[PDB]
């Protein structure tokens, strides 16, 4: 489809784990007549990580949503190896720097309006039985000022027919204060678990991404910035047992924190889905405007 021979590398554009994107221009003709898409590949083309990513290929080349980044294609050079994922290009990156650099024009009918956008995303995801797992305003990418989407599924995981979780334990650096407290002490993620993650992203919404009011340095703050390493998961463990949630978001109306408490419910069976959560936005959106 995408000749590696043709894309011409423009800069990099994020680099996670444990793959980096890239924005780059496919210009086959070399006329500067092509496109500029999004690259993404791997650091270590290992076959552990070669298979995962090959899954996440076809879940994102499954998912067809106006709140999900479109799937373009694939390119791969002499071989199975050097295998990239070619994606549509967005020009205002991700939420998380989206919403800091425009937080002054950003109001509260707007955080709304993306918010109902994630919710609707998720949503579909749901109806495939898909897990998101990896839900944050880092991943959800901004096309323009009324558009966002759902902009990475490398964590994403297909649901089991027979059951309603997916247990997994992959080594490396977890994003555990977006993680359900089910997802800490069992590995187990769900549709429910994604809820938790949501209701997290929502509180970085209303935080407008101020770096002292982040959900790790929130939650550091809580357990104490003293603790080491495996004693961070330990007492974000207990303090979540115990009620220990992230402060109401300065500014933000007392029902949109409750939609965020609610989220984060000890209860996974008590969490709301995503199309009550899209509802409950949607009307206060309206009652806002
Ligand atoms: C699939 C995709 C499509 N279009 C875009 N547009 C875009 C992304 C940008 F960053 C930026 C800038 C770059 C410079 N700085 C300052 C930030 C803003 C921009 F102008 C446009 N980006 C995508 N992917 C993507 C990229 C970078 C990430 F950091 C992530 N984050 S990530 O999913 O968690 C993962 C990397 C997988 C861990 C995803």
């Amino acid at each position: 489809q995408f000749e590696e021979r043709h894309l011409k590398f423009l800069q990099q554009l994020g680099k996670g784990n444990f793959g980096s994107v890239e924005m780059c221009r496919y210009d086959p003709l070399q006329d500067n007549t092509g496109e500029v898409v999004a690259v993404k590949k791997l650091q270590h083309s290992t076959e552990e990580h070669l298979r995962d990513f090959e899954r996440e290929i076809e879940i994102l080349k499954s998912l067809q949503h106006d709140n999900i980044v479109k799937y373009k294609g694939v390119c791969y050079s002499a071989g199975r190896r050097n295998l990239k994922l070619i994606m549509e290009y967005l020009p205002y990156g991700s939420l998380r720097d989206y919403l800091q650099k425009h937080k002054e024009r950003i109001d509260h009918i707007k955080l709304l309006q993306y918010t109902s956008q994630i919710c609707k995303g998720m949503e579909y995801l749901g109806t495939k039985r898909y897990i998101h797992r990896d839900l944050a305003t880092r991943n959800i990418l901004v096309e323009n000022e009324n558009r966002v989407k759902i902009g990475d599924f490398g964590l994403t995981k297909v649901l089991p027919q027979d059951k309603e979780y997916y247990k997994v334990k992959e080594p490396g650096e977890s994003p555990i204060f977006w993680y359900a407290p089910e997802s800490l002490t069992e590995s187990k993620f769900s549709v429910a678990s994604d809820v938790w993650s949501f209701g997290v992203v929502l509180y970085e919404l209303f935080t407008y991404i101020e770096k002292s009011k982040s959900p790790p340095a929130e939650f550091m703050r809580m357990i104490g910035n003293d603790k080491q390493g495996q004693m961070i998961v330990f007492h974000l463990i207990e303090l979540l047992k115990n009620n220990g949630r992230l402060p109401r978001p300065d500014g933000c109306p007392d029902e949109i924190y409750m939609i965020m408490t609610e989220c984060w419910n000890n209860n996974v069976n008590q969490r709301p889905s995503f199309r009550d959560l899209a509802l409950r936005v949607d009307q206060i959106r309206d009652n806002m405007a």
